[PDB]
């Protein structure tokens, strides 16, 4: 079919079709009279499974062998998506498997569709982890992705009378394919008890102990024969557990709730004690297995030349103080030398500056199911503390503002200030955000230790974003300049010098017409909303949050309605206006921000003056296999958050790498997106980060803005007489008043510039061939933001460790 999709050998096509028969024989137990669509997915699964296997197993072997410093990515979060395409797209099985079942009369896409999304994820911070785990396969490093296997990933969304509802995401109904229960591996996490100081050292006893059982899956790198491993943990009560005789069985829920749901929340932090406890579990588990995997390879001294632990964020940052239990109430290791080996361990990740995401845990949670590791981090802020009196004598502020210890109504522990005194490195995730830590929420950590500080650019792996959900853009870049550029990104420069070849600039535009249509199809087959696949697809897919500005986008929406309103039979750009995300459950603005997207297109799409040149659609549901058909048919990216609130983002990067034009605050990676693309080849607008600080210098007062700006006081209005809810007339009054009187974010303050910004965008859209040009120079230039380019940077100035492009032996 197309080239970058791989070989459709004769002897391997053969092979793939009696595998497949054998594993619906007897793997599904099925004929070909009575199986359905799905048997037929788990038997091509199962049959990709197994090229996978020989490769997982020596890969393994392999780090045994040679015994390479060893990477362990811990994080609460793992959104991997599908598996069965990645899998195929990195051993270079796709045309094949497509042959295969082709020639047994079934349609692969159609399996494919079939397979459920795995969501460990909550959005951005569980994708870049998975991107990373490929990167990292990709790159040829010993890396193992540690995490929950959650029994319930982030929730289904259901759009009920505009309202989001939830629904639990029973992802594992029908089984997992992919992952490998090690049973054999299972390891004790212990909680609660009490400290007990003996004669020699502490020792923590009375605990309650729960099982934790791990799934290994494997991350196959791009047909270099690497497999790298992502195990999740899974709690398991031990047998004798509460052990009337009914009720203690029953109650070993209790235990095993631990791995049951992920908190939906993005960036926002809810000090619950369940959060705790599967914090703690990660951790704990992760550290034995990270260590009995060590002493195999009794002097701990190697033990940062042969580890490294990244800790996604603060959610396991527990993993400091418990490696220091470990080795001093364990392994019996003087303080000083167990803390030099876990600073030069562990390396933290900060992914948000934002006050409410941050983890700041009450002390009478962690004195109560932590208790040693309490004292644990008291000894480490009293030991740092004195470093900072000792760096900056007489500055008690400095003191208070740097404990890991605040004070206050409770005593909270601050656990990204732990993360930095128990880390050799901490790094931003984007330009902008690494310095905005060290001019504000870390400056003073900075000053006491400069070197400690990095940044790291996120990125985003070109195979599932490109070559797999976009294989015809793929494609006609393949037909030019080759596939090298798939493991190498960069190589997408050489797109620049095809800027003005006509049949190039033809091509890339009939891709985009191509997603277009799909995408205009799948809408009405599985949504049945009829759309205009030739007018500017104008999308924001991402979390809902006020910080992410979708209420900004609403405004533009409706500006545009009131437009057309007023001035009919006057000629504009027809748009299709899709905005969808998820809202956590307990976010009531998030939630109210999805009813008036609803409630907009209600009132737009049935509007007859307003025909097809303006439609307003909320896309359901919104998770990473929509992302892949939703962002290759994208015109217009929308990442218009406040500048110096969006860490970094990846979705823009998404966008951006499959030919959509961005319209975007100098916010996060935006700022470095522009840079590498040009700024004449970006839609920038709004406030800069210098810009938002003035205003809160001089205190931000979102009346004058209603009072200056007629169109904005119209829309204000609108809302809050009920023209968007007849039947219930202050059904918004909500947002208007948090519009009006404390809206942390701005939105009316990069109104104007916005709606300017979007008028040069429709003049663009009108010049077919300058506007696909610009596409070309911004794909031309997204080379910097693969994750492989991330990875390499974090391997070689961070872990200590080379990248490789060697292949195994398959
Ligand atoms: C819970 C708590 C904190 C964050 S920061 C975060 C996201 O992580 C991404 C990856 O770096 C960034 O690109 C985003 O800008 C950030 O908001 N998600 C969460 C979820
Ligand atoms: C890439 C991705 C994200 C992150 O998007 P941003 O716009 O950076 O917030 C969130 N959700 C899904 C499903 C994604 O694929």
């Amino acid at each position: 079919q197309i080239s970058v999709r791989g070989l459709a050998g004769v002897e391997n096509v053969t092979e793939l079709k009696k595998n497949f028969n054998r594993h619906l024989h007897f793997t599904l137990v099925k004929d070909r009279n009575v199986a359905t669509p799905r048997d037929y997915y788990f038997a091509l699964a199962h049959t990709v499974r197994d090229h996978l296997v020989g490769r997982w197993i020596r890969t393994q072997q392999h780090y045994y062998e040679k015994d390479p410093k060893r990477i362990y990515y811990l994080s609460l979060e793992f959104y991997m998506g599908r598996t069965l395409q990645n899998t195929m797209v990195n051993l270079a099985l796709e045309n094949a498997c497509d042959e295969a079942t082709y020639q047994l009369g079934l349609d692969m896409e159609e399996l494919e569709e079939i397979e459920e999304d795995a969501g460990l994820g909550n959005g951005g911070l569980g994708r870049l982890a998975a991107c990373f785990l490929d990167s990292m396969a990709t790159l040829g490093l010993a890396a193992y992705g540690y995490g929950i296997r959650y029994e319930f990933g982030i929730f289904n969304q259901k759009i009920c009378g505009g309202w989001q509802m939830e629904e639990a995401d029973d992802w594992l109904r029908y089984g997992n394919p992919w992952e490998k229960a090690r049973p054999e591996f299972t390891l004790p996490v212990h909680f609660y008890g009490r400290v007990e100081h003996t004669s020699q050292g502490a020792k923590w006893v009375d605990t309650q102990v729960v099982l934790a059982m791990p799934y290994d899956t494997p991350v196959p790198g791009y047909r270099n024969n690497v497999v790298n491993t992502m195990r999740l943990w899974s709690a398991k009560a031990p047998n004798d557990f509460n052990l009337g005789y009914i009720q203690a069985v029953l109650d070993r829920n209790l235990a095993e709730n631990i791995s049951r749901v992920l908190y939906p929340n993005d960036n926002f932090f809810e000090g619950k004690e369940l959060r705790l406890k599967q914090e703690y579990f990660v951790v704990a588990a992760t550290l034995q297995d990270i260590i009995r995997r060590f002493k195999s390879s009794t002097n701990f001294d190697a033990f940062p030349d042969k580890v490294a632990i990244q800790l996604n964020d603060t959610h396991p940052s527990l993993a400091i103080p418990e490696l220091m239990r470990v080795l001093v109430d364990l392994e019996r290791l003087d303080w000083d030398k167990a803390w030099e080996v876990t600073v030069k361990t562990c390396a933290y990740t900060n992914h948000t500056v934002l006050p409410e995401a941050l983890e700041r845990w009450p002390v009478h949670l962690l004195e109560t199911l932590l208790p040693r590791h309490l004292q644990i981090i008291y000894e480490i802020n009293q030991r740092f503390l004195n470093r900072v009196a000792a760096a900056f004598p007489g500055d008690v502020d400095r003191l208070r503002r740097m404990s890991l210890v605040e004070e206050g109504a409770v005593k909270r522990i601050n656990m990204a200030h732990l993360c930095i005194a128990g880390s050799h490195a901490v790094n931003g995730v984007a330009r902008i955000h690494s310095e905005i830590l060290k001019k504000t929420i870390f400056k003073d950590f900075y000053e006491l230790e400069p070197h400690k500080f990095q940044n790291k650019t996120n990125g985003i792996t070109p195979r599932r974003w490109l070559v797999l959900c976009n294989p015809g853009l793929a494609e006609i870049i393949a037909e030019r300049i080759g596939e090298e550029y798939i493991s190498d990104l960069d190589q997408l420069r050489k797109l620049l010098s095809y800027v003005d070849d006509e049949a190039f600039i033809r091509d890339v535009a009939k891709v985009k017409q191509e997603n277009k249509l799909k995408f205009a199809a799948y809408l009405e087959r599985e949504y049945k909303v009829h759309i205009n696949p030739n007018s500017l697809f104008d999308v924001q897919v991402k979390r809902i949050h006020e910080y992410k500005r979708q209420l900004l986008n609403c405004l533009h929406v409706i500006t545009l309605y009131n437009r057309i309103k007023k001035e009919p039979n006057k000629f504009v750009v027809p748009r299709t206006v899709m905005i969808g995300g998820k809202a956590a459950p307990g976010y009531h603005m998030a939630k109210m921000i999805i009813k008036l997207i609803t409630a907009i297109g209600d009132v737009v799409n049935h509007d007859p003056v307003v025909g097809d040149r303006l439609r307003v659609i909320f896309l359901e549901n919104y998770r990473v296999s929509l992302a892949e058909k939703v962002i290759p048919a994208a015109d217009l990216s929308e990442q218009i958050s406040t500048a110096g609130t969006e860490a970094s983002g990846t979705g823009n990067m998404k966008f951006m790498l499959n030919g959509a034009l961005t319209i975007g605050t100098m916010d996060g990676a935006n700022v470095e997106m522009a840079e590498e693309a040009g700024e004449e080849n970006f839609f920038i607008f709004g406030m800069r980060v210098e810009d938002v600080d003035r205003l809160d210098q001089r205190g931000y007062n979102a009346q004058e803005y209603y009072d200056r700006i007629p169109e904005l006081r119209q829309i204000i209005e609108q809302l809050s007489s009920g023209f968007f809810s007849p039947k219930q007339p202050d059904l918004f009054k909500d947002i208007v008043n948090m519009l009006m009187h404390h809206d942390r974010f701005k939105v009316f303050a990069d109104y104007e510039e916005y709606v300017k910004c979007q008028e040069r965008v429709s003049a663009l859209y009108k010049n077919p061939r300058e506007w696909t040009r610009m596409v070309i120079r911004n794909i031309a230039t997204s080379g910097k933001f693969s994750s492989d380019r991330t990875i390499a940077q974090y391997a070689r100035e961070i872990w200590g460790v080379e990248p490789s492009r060697q292949r195994l032996p398959a």
